[PDB]
């Protein structure tokens, strides 16, 4: 009589068949924000693998908000068609389709990870980036234009429009990317802010932008459908965001009608030694969930089925997200099920294999 | 000097990157012979997973030749567009796109395996079947209208047009399905085929259909592209086909220009006890390679990386085809490379996971 890895989960009118999600993972394979056949196959395989929730990569609410020129985008109505096609593949295979709205902020305009991931200058078809202050992310990175009032309203509107498009594309779950040194986290974290205005200083100020985005997003997204935020729970130095801070943000987000905190960390700056290891971020998921009375997703080097189960049974999170493990093994849910002794049918096309 | 599982294979203008092929596997997921997003993801995924050669399922050269109403088709020019799209995805991931042309013949007009695979009547969307004699396959199956002068050269033409179509879609490997109880095998096997024409009785006779089909295909198939034929090598019964016969058939197909025999078995009639087990068809692949001096593929309950490798190292076969292993694990070649100590990188999108 406790929740396990293969217990459904209901928020609003959306029921995940189990507690396994595919974590948002950029593919750097879009053209002008448009997906290719790559995306259909990549996301499809996991939905056929048996995960209950596919969350699409960081999808840029605007061109300047992309990590790379190859980022999936949602800044035009033209983006709706190919995304809904992806939604239909995913849902025919019994998973729920979700999407991560993103803005890379001062970390935008870089090359693909597998090409060294170096900043691309505006001469080579980069673009000027934005942020809370003109403080570059690292040596060699561009000097961001600090957002003023007009730039801030633009972002909120951009998230708001993106939300409409996601709805039209048939997504039944949306996550706001407010982690990994990107625009929202950059505002939230003391390490990147020097802003003395209402969008910095105190925690109440530093959270203002995430809060305006959340409200704009939430207002466009039917109360009926799950909304998530992904946070960088800790900056992993004493002078940055701590879990305590995160808890207070989660509490405020809950009040704004967010259904789930997806609990990540890192990214605000380079050179921060982060204690990586199996389930190293689960404790953040545990704390947020207890203390902010909100559902959480746990993530980071979760690869073993019994570990995933323990996370759900121990009430440390509601959702277990797999990144790399699902890249290695899109059929992991099916193996998880047999390892734990739960019932999961493969695609009918594959019955004669199992 | 001599090869292992990850050694390239050249035939004409086509270089397979390793010795691992995906065995043709019917998906029962087409409408009027057209594929869906199911196929693109299903086939793309195994190419993403690093197999050298993707053989598409049994693709019907005519409507009547389909196993099920839901079979892939290549009887119409309409079918070119969608299949080339499948080919471009496959080729973009570094694998070679192949296709198996098929005619279910007497076993034609049945439902999906997971829907009881029971015959479907003409009143109910079924179609009258065709083949060597008027004898049904088993209790319950329709009555095959025997093929005449006319019927025969329609089948031969069909295989030939299909072949033109496959070239147009960009397939660079073609296999003729002359196994599993289907039209060509049905004519080749004494069991259940009592024909007494020049298309029956003697081996010289029983093989005529396959040889003409072979000739037709070869003529349309450019000479720099490999051609394979899958055979049932044994009927597993005393009075049926034997490795001795298959060896003779192979020797004949080598002289017709066929580049490889894909060595399967079974399917002529029900009630034949088949001694299934790991590598149970591999001695057939060995013997055909030994005595007919022709390249071969092995297939049948091969799952282990070292066994697949041992098959190639020993010269039992040139190519190892995996069916069910790849349904279960599209990424098998990546795991098999790691276990045997060969370099095989995953798609760049996935490098962070390996
Ligand atoms: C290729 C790749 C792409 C990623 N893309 C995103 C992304 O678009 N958005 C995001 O919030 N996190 C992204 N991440 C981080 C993961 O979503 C996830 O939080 C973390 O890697 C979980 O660890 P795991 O990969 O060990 O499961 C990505 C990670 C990888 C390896
Ligand atoms: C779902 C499924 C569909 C298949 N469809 C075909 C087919 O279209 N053509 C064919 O020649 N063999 C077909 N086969 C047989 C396999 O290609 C293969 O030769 C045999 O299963 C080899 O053993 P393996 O699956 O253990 O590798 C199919 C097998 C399965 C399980």
């Amino acid at each position: 009589m406790q929740p396990h890895l293969f217990t459904p989960l209901t928020i609003g009118s959306v029921t995940l068949r189990n507690r396994i999600g595919m974590s948002p993972m950029c593919q750097y394979s879009a053209v002008d924000g448009f997906p290719t056949d790559w995306h259909l196959m990549h996301l499809g395989a996991r939905a056929a693998g048996g995960v209950g929730l596919i969350i699409l990569e960081a999808t840029a609410v605007s061109p300047e908000g992309r990590i790379s020129p190859f980022d999936l985008g949602i800044w035009s109505d033209d983006h709706i068609a190919a995304l809904s096609r992806i939604v239909k593949l995913i849902e025919s295979l019994g998973a729920v389709a979700g999407i991560q709205l993103a803005h890379a902020g001062r970390k935008a305009s870089v090359g693909r990870p597998w090409e060294g991931g170096k900043p691309i200058a505006p001469a080579n078809g980069g673009w000027p980036v934005v942020g809370p202050t003109a403080e570059p992310f690292a040596p060699g990175y561009p000097t961001p234009i600090p957002l003023d009032a007009a730039g801030i309203a633009r972002v909120v509107a951009d998230f708001a429009t993106a939300t409409k498009r996601a709805r039209a594309a048939g997504f039944r779950w949306i996550e706001i990317h407010a982690a990994h040194g990107y625009l929202l986290h950059n505002f939230l974290s003391p390490l990147g802010n020097d802003r003395n205005d209402e969008y910095g200083g105190d925690l109440r100020g530093r959270v203002r932008l995430l809060s305006e985005v959340t409200a704009a997003v939430r207002a466009e997204w039917p109360s009926d459908l799950p909304l998530a935020v992904r946070l960088s729970c800790s900056d992993w130095t004493p002078e940055g965001l701590t879990i305590a801070d995160t808890v207070e943000v989660a509490r405020m987000l809950r009040e704004q009608g967010v259904d789930l905190i997806d609990c990540s960390s890192g990214g605000i700056a380079p050179g921060i030694t982060i204690p990586v290891g199996e389930g190293y971020q689960v404790p953040f998921a545990a704390q947020v969930r207890r203390e902010a009375n909100i559902a959480t997703a746990a993530v980071g080097l979760i690869t073993r089925p019994e570990h995933a189960d323990a996370i759900v049974r121990n009430g440390d999170a509601d959702l277990v997200l797999l990144g790399r493990e699902l890249l290695r093994d899109p059929h992991w849910p099916l193996r998880a099920a047999r390892a734990l002794g739960h019932d999961l049918a493969p695609p009918p096309q594959y019955l004669r294999a199992w």
